[PDB]
DNA sequence: TTCTGATAAGACTTATCTGC
DNA sequence: AAGCAGATAAGTCTTATCAG
């Protein structure tokens, strides 16, 4: 998180690590990276609710 | 496929198996099962272009 | 502490397989 | 044979994590 910062997309603000859109603008890294592969900016229709944790 | 049939929501014109939206209105696969999970349209934009095969 | 890439968990989509 | 509704999986894609 981080207070002042919305996704310039998703527009979500909690976002385990933030990127930057290719325009130097925050972005939560869902966003960051569908951006990174789809060179399209993210359907915000897939916008998740909450942040699911994982395992390695 | 089928003539004279199109997606009433992914528009497309080629899948698997056709079902109905709760409308008695022609979907391709992909549709009908997400508005079966979802209870709201297909968010056309995860419109893929074509067809998967699969494996059991 | 910030941020870009690369890696890979496993959540979701949706093709199949059945039963009407 | 044909057309459709439900269940059950199958990889595909999304995206939290790990490095640099
Ligand atoms: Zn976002
Ligand atoms: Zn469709």
């Amino acid at each position: 998180r981080r207070a002042g910062t919305s996704c310039a997309n998703c527009q979500t603000t909690t976002t385990t690590l933030w990127r930057r859109n290719a325009n130097g603008d925050p972005v939560c890294n869902a966003c960051g990276l569908y951006y990174k592969l789809h060179n399209i900016n993210r359907p915000l229709t897939m916008k998740k609710e909450g942040i699911q944790t994982r395992n390695r």
